[PDB]
RNA sequence: UUAAUAACUUAAU
């Protein structure tokens, strides 16, 4: 799959690892959050390790006559019941039907919760399928739309859980997934489990990252929701850097976003990570934008400290050792003080000597700087 | 509105006034023109006198758009594949007569409704040409809509159809002429022949004035004046109503653009003549305008049309207390770099040459005019200074 | 000899 692939670039979960880093940047935001309603979603999204590899899969004019005579009121809503009960071993397949999927809509508009319960019983273990269906797509998230029930909601959460990854990669299933923010607290809760567990994978799709993006922004996700999902993506930002769906998720969390101290705690997390940060050709534009920023001076100065004053200049020598990205980087970086810019240029001056830098195109505009 | 500062900046219209000129310009322009028709045509413009001051689009509703942009795809898709009956389209068609006159203006609805009335009979058009119609005009100055106008014209197949069309559209048609896309609107009627698309003429001569000077009418005023449909009384009724709006329309570039085009056409007789004698009125503005000032100074120097320069310098020099040629010398950035000009140019002779350095001598006196930058030349060439 | 198809910025029957 898509996710076996991303999977594979990305490693075991930071959130596995970094439970308990996760559980104080969330303190750190100083927002006031919960930190037990954080930890138990961080415990359920480790319980739950259900996770999918795939997802898995009445003429025209009897069913034209149907959804018309619905449309014109010439039915009882018992008259519709009736109806859809005795299609419920078919339910399932029309709802991908390109006229049965309209069918299985008006049913769920129309039927009364205990008949709702009872389609959406054989149709539950495919929904996540009828969610990336073209047709099929419609009726599914109409069914999330109108599950009024408890027991319709957890039917759902409990068979979409395990495609909840693979629905964010989808051009429709993503949409589907949003669908279930709609159920509020507690129950949409899975949807930032698995966003949570998986931002390496979904950030770097072109779906997914927008729908977490909208997931964030929905009025439904609650502080804790944000706060873990958001953490996530800082304690993941070296790699979302890389990409540039994952940057789309970076960038709308410095600008898009009221989280109090974000640029600060990103800076702290990328400072570890400016070797391969500040040599990758889009990953450095942002490491650019956390120092720039005039008024994040903690920032700045935490970022200038680990990319000149290293252990043994061994950060600054990985950068103007690059080709490509390096330099480029550096001889930026300082032209935009004066005491200051020459204590930078000292260092600059020691690694060019022991990289036998030549002053060729790479090289040019960063040796007359210094 | 900006129709309200086009008719401001026109003034009264001078069909109104000059009835009888125009009848007067008609004669003169030879042709095989009916004179009795022209005169009903002015008498149907002034009765006419519903005009509309701006253009309103019809009212929008709510709508799921994605699940309308689904059904709208599929069906453009279905017709495209021949896969409906007629009979079949005619059935999608009067489900939508509720929303025909929205969807016209919508990025794919205005692809529909076009494909609507190239295959729905004429009584289905007809129903959702009577929805629509109120409309038209909106809908036709639309970026998108005015495909969707411009198709429902030009497929107008019935005179139920076309009635319409003309009654729903009379009140904008000045606001049509106007508009980027609204004056194809407007010309799409003249398919409609004589005397349907006469509304069209009516218009274009009531309001000349107004239209002539925008970038869009005054180019559509040249393509119905060329357009195969147009009779000759059409055409004399409009060329005579350019000729009387000549000093207004002298004074920008699309307006003289008309001037242009008449002068250069040869198909109507004593154009030339005709149109120095209701300059020569008008000398005041002309002669201190910059771009009217060279059509004026064109009319003098073309040798070919002695009588009209000889017309035009009476009235620029010899006028009531010198109230012409006072006006032209009080301006100072266009009036006497024109006089000199005319003066200069070998053409007039000696005896008129010394007549007319006589009377611009006793203007600049008169108007204690100095001999700085403005009226050094032209003073030294009548004597004043050396 | 003045022409001209919308927005969206992840949507879709
Ligand atoms: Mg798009």
């Amino acid at each position: 799959s898509e996710f076996e692939l991303r999977r594979q670039a990305c490693g075991r979960s930071q959130l596995l690892k970094s439970r308990v880093d996760i559980l104080e940047v969330a303190r750190q935001f100083e927002m006031r959050i919960n930190l037990d309603i954080v930890d138990s979603m961080i415990a359920s999204a480790i319980e739950n390790n259900k996770v999918a590899t795939e997802i898995l899969p009445f003429e025209a004019s009897k069913l034209r006559e149907i959804r018309k005579n619905i449309d014109s009121g010439f039915y009882t809503q018992e008259e519709i019941e009736v109806i859809a009960r005795s299609m419920l071993d078919d339910v399932a397949e029309l709802s991908s039907d390109y006229l049965g999927n309209t069918v299985v809509q008006k049913f769920f508009e129309y039927c009364s919760d205990p008949i709702k319960e009872a389609m959406l019983e054989r149709i539950a273990p495919y929904l996540a399928a009828i969610g990336i269906h073209k047709n099929g797509t419609w009726a599914a998230q109409k069914i999330i739309d109108v599950a009024s029930t408890e027991k319709q909601m957890d039917l759902i959460v409990k068979h979409l859980r395990p495609y909840t990854a693979l629905l964010y990669f989808d051009q429709f299933g993503n949409y589907v997934a949003q669908c279930c923010l709609r159920f509020k607290y507690p129950k949409n809760t899975f949807l930032f489990e698995v966003m949570a567990r998986h931002c390496c994978e979904i950030g770097q799709s072109r779906f997914g990252a927008r729908a977490i993006r909208a997931c964030l922004e929905n009025e439904n996700a609650t502080f804790e929701q944000q706060a873990l999902v958001v953490a996530s993506i800082i304690i993941n930002s070296h790699l979302l850097a890389t990409n540039s769906n994952g940057m789309l998720l970076l960038t709308w969390l410095l600008d898009n976003s009221f989280f109090r101290n974000r640029h600060r705690l990103l800076a702290i997390h990328l400072a570890t990570h400016l070797h391969t940060t500040c040599t990758h050709k889009l990953a450095s534009t942002l490491i650019f934008k956390l120092i720039n920023n005039k008024q994040e001076p903690e920032s700045r100065n935490l970022l200038l400290k680990n990319l000149f004053f290293s252990e043994k200049d061994n950060v600054l020598t990985y950068i103007l050792q690059d080709q490509a990205v390096g330099p480029s980087f550096i001889h930026k970086v300082i032209t935009y003080g004066r005491e200051f810019l020459a204590q930078f240029h000292l260092v600059i001056k020691r690694v060019l000597i022991n990289i036998h830098a030549q002053p060729n195109a790479v090289y040019c505009r960063l040796m007359e700087e210094v």
